[PDB]
């Protein structure tokens, strides 16, 4: 049973699978940091700071939960000699700053100690700031009028400044602690990080995480000179050259080998974000794309060619280093559907469902926006409901009400994704995770909308899964072979909707509409 591991960094745990070569999980375990390292003082994971802004975590409670799993994996009798290659996922955006002489630390690790006692001194930043940190406003706005605005930092970069964005984190530790940043000759990611523990050296970023910075030219694949210069001083020498996600950054450290039993020739494959992680693991390709529905909503999309925008983030795919990948983050996502549900269909999700199956596609042309907190993609807030006529209404029938929500939702989600050059091709599926894809009603809107079947995936351990299917690529011949074909063994998800007849129809020519009243609100402000 030789096998590979898919781990993930993240930001309330530490997760391992174990996949066999038939590519199946058979092993899973974790490292939950606020139940098992409560000594740190976290909260789900980090240190939300007394500006309310600032939200980091102790990189030594990071090293630590890898002692604890990798002790726990060996006490349940976990046969460390079967393992072939490994990779794995990192929270995206996060940093960590390694101190001058720290990789001679790494370099002579001794099997007889744990990571986190031989590393207790290797780091210059003891709380790395994560992808929850929005206290870079300033820095963001710098980086911006730097490089010549908003939309050149996108059309390099893939994204406008964004405040978790790690070139910002960069600039932000510069200005207040230069001290600690001269004394850093290091900065890797939480994937780059991870993947040098495994290595015993300092391994490289990926195009794919290193997309998440404010610093990589997506497409020419070397980091901007500008937005490197506008973040702080002698960056290049700290981040070294980024490499394709499917490079095998070298072999696990005899650290490893001698400590649990891995054997010498275990394969590193270079860390990813968990993002572009999942993405590996859902096995997206060409013209598809999947829609992660809960508190956030979250739509990845492959891309042939970039259209950056000042919404969404466009990033270097991780199975395929010439194409990209996005992300569309909409914050108005299961907490809305839960409030519809609520005050229209008395609390009940077969009511909502009854709801979907008692309305027409099109809803009769009754279209709404819903967005009780502050939306990112697009930046609107409040109900905004539109009757067959485009006369702005103060409310609907209960019934259109859910079909507003729902088609509206799925609506956004194609013309944003449309917006960063994503296109319904024949070969198109749609993956559909999360608690609403437990919906076939709400499944349903979603094939009609975008005139393409939907199928329903699992994707709880997404990322840990994308890292090991990633291991076994790089096994499998890396960028001699396509990642799809190494993958067409894994077991496939499960069709749950296809597009009704007339969809086509009623939508090419609603999804223009929709569009026309979200221009006509946020003209308005
Ligand atoms: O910040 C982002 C994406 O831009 C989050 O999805 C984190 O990667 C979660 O760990």
């Amino acid at each position: 049973r030789r096998c590979c591991l898919g781990w993930d960094f993240s930001t309330q745990q530490v997760k391992v699978v174990a996949v066999d070569a038939e590519l199946n999980v058979f092993y899973e375990e974790s490292v939950h940091f606020d139940r098992d390292l409560p000594e740190f003082g976290t909260q789900g994971g980090v240190h939300v700071h007394k500006d309310g802004l600032t939200v980091t975590s102790p990189v030594l409670m990071w090293v630590q939960a890898l002692d604890i799993i990798l002790e726990k994996m060996k006490a349940s009798g976990f046969d460390f000699s079967q393992v072939l290659a490994l990779s794995g996922a990192g929270q995206q955006h996060g940093s960590i700053y390694w101190k001058a002489g720290a990789q001679q630390a790494l370099t002579s690790l001794s099997p007889d100690l744990r990571l986190h006692q031989q590393l207790q001194d290797c780091f210059s930043i003891s709380d790395c700031p994560v992808w929850m940190d929005s206290s870079t406003t300033a820095q963001c706005r710098q980086l911006e009028a730097a490089v010549g605005g908003a939309q050149a930092l996108s059309c390099l970069t893939g994204s406008r400044a964004y405040e978790r964005f790690t070139g910002n984190q960069i600039a932000k530790i510069y200005q207040q602690n230069p001290e600690a940043y001269s004394h850093t000759e290091r900065i890797s990611l939480v994937s780059s990080f991870a993947a040098s523990l495994f290595l015993g050296s300092y391994s490289p970023i990926d195009y794919s995480d290193g997309s998440g910075m404010n610093l990589l030219q997506i497409q020419d694949k070397v980091w901007s000179q500008a937005c490197l210069g506008a973040c702080a001083p002698h960056l290049e020498e700290k981040l070294s050259p980024p490499v394709p996600s499917c490079s095998v950054v070298g072999a696990i450290s005899s650290y490893y080998v001698q400590r649990y039993g891995f054997p010498p020739g275990c394969k590193v494959v270079a860390f990813t974000g968990d993002n572009p992680a999942s993405l590996a693991g859902m096995r997206l390709e060409e013209g598809d794309i999947a829609v992660s529905l809960g508190t956030s909503d979250t739509l990845f999309l492959w891309l042939q060619e970039p259209m950056p925008a000042l919404e969404g983030h466009i990033f270097c795919n991780p199975v395929d280093s010439q194409h990209y990948m996005a992300l569309l983050c909409f914050k108005n996502g299961s907490l809305m559907r839960e409030k519809i549900r609520n005050e229209s269909v008395s609390r009940s999700w077969s009511d909502f469902s009854k709801a979907l199956q008692s309305t027409e596609m099109g809803n009769g042309g009754n279209l709404g926006f819903y967005f009780d907190v502050m939306e990112i993609t697009p930046e609107i807030i409040g109900r905004h409901r539109f009757n067959t006529e485009n006369h702005k209404v103060a409310a609907f029938p209960g019934d259109v009400e859910v079909r507003a929500l729902i088609e509206g939702q799925f609506m956004a989600k194609r013309i944003h994704a449309e917006g960063l050059g994503y296109r319904v091709m024949s070969k198109t599926k749609i993956l559909a995770t999360g608690g609403a894809s437990h919906n076939r009603e709400i499944l349903q809107v979603l094939a009609d909308v975008f005139d393409a079947p939907v199928y329903v995936i699992d994707t709880a351990n997404s990322a840990c899964v994308g890292s090991a299917y990633r291991a076994f690529h790089g096994l499998a011949g890396g960028t001699d072979v396509p990642f799809s074909e190494v993958v067409k063994l894994a077991p496939n998800p499960r069709l749950a909707a296809t597009p009704s007849p007339g969809a086509s129809q009623v939508y090419e020519a609603l999804l223009p509409q929709y569009a026309k009243l979200e221009q006509r609100i946020l003209s308005q402000t």
